[PDB]
């Protein structure tokens, strides 16, 4: 079990527009790893759990008659950076790691959270439309604070000159701020790190209209 | 040279402050502790918009060879000690393990706690009062019962065999908190058990916001 066998096969539980697991469809496409699509419809088993709980991301390890299921989104990438650690999305020095994890942890503890869609449903069913402004304040509160915090310390991208797993949570939270309709004027620093990410094959790779499950813009939800 | 010291920004009460207190004291590591006026932080965040920047406790503060450091979110730290200061190791050794103890810390750190922040809850009450309290019940017995569920897969004397991880750091604040809001604690018996084995441990006893500086 705990030999680096090269012969894992990866699955990954994912849907389209979640951007928890965006975060990993990242780390896999930056570190060139290969893995099948496991689509999970989320907005069917809500419709479904409304008229009459899949965990996404879950990463499947498969190996020996063995199957490991990783889950959360930063576990699954430490994951993946301790197992394939070329190309690295954690630098070498302590410091470095600390601040990288600091600014995923901005997005992955103190953002999504108060946006994901078992807290909006449950905000909108109290009182009508306010997930809305509420998914806006929460989103724009964390991107305040990576602003402050990306702008000391970026090169081209959130920490230095190459990707790291800080913009594997920063690209798809700026996603939902858009889907959310918030103003992202005040956030020079992450609009022009967003910019350097796009332009790149692994980030096209992993965006949510080009997976499997992507519908067409015409039947997309808000 | 000047050689390494560590000062910790904390609140008594505060679970994400104490989860590195509970890092630091299972390490043996000595620290600075400055207490932080959290309540009338809270109450001014309230009043702005929760405008006010890096302003987030729990952050230690390092300072080595004339050159400052502010490493800011529990895990992020939690994670630079266990770097920085090997032993005792509070992640294991294998790769399953170790992805198994982080997502355990982060089904709090990410998946519990956030929905019982003071400001969210103080938002919450501004539009309906009363429904902070049946908001954060919901969210952490969700939180906890989802937690029971995969800390019994694997837990020995502690969350994760039979020494103290990273796992434990976050689960023993978080059952506090629970205890603050009224729930019923039955229906974990697996993280019971185990907050007692924590609680046994002198670590733990010396992490607890009852010894801290600022509790009153
Ligand atoms: N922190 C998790 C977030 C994943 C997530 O948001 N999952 C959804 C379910 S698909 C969720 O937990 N929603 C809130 C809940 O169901 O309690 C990660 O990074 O993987
Ligand atoms: N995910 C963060 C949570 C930190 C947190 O929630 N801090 C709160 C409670 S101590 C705080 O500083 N509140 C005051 C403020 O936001 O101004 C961590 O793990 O460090």
């Amino acid at each position: 079990e705990n030999l680096y066998f090269q012969s894992m096969t990866l699955r990954l539980y994912s849907y389209w527009r979640s951007s928890s697991a965006w975060r990993v469809r990242l780390g896999l496409a930056l570190k060139g790893l290969a893995y099948e699509y496991r689509a999970v419809d989320l907005l069917a088993q809500e419709q479904f759990q409304a008229a009459h709980m899949s965990q996404v991301p879950v990463l499947e390890v498969e190996e020996d008659g063995r199957t490991h299921l990783l889950v959360q989104s930063m576990a699954i990438l430490e994951w993946l950076e301790e197992r394939h650690p070329e190309p690295a999305l954690l630098p070498p020095d302590l410091w470095g790691r600390a601040r990288v994890r600091a600014l995923a942890e901005h997005v992955n503890s103190g953002t999504q959270p108060m946006q994901n869609a078992l807290v909006l449903r449950m905000l909108r069913e109290k009182v009508p439309g306010w997930d809305r402004e509420w998914a806006r304040f929460f989103i724009a509160r964390g991107l305040a604070a990576l602003e402050t915090a990306v702008r000391d310390g970026a090169g081209r991208f959130s920490h230095g000159d190459a990707p790291t797993l800080a913009d594997c949570y920063l690209v798809p939270q700026l996603y939902n701020a858009r889907r959310f309709g918030l103003d992202l004027e005040p956030y020079p620093t992450l609009r022009r790190v967003d910019e350097a990410c796009a332009a790149l094959a692994p980030f096209q790779a992993a965006h949510p209209d080009r997976q499997p499950d992507a519908p067409p813009p015409d039947r997309r939800t808000p």
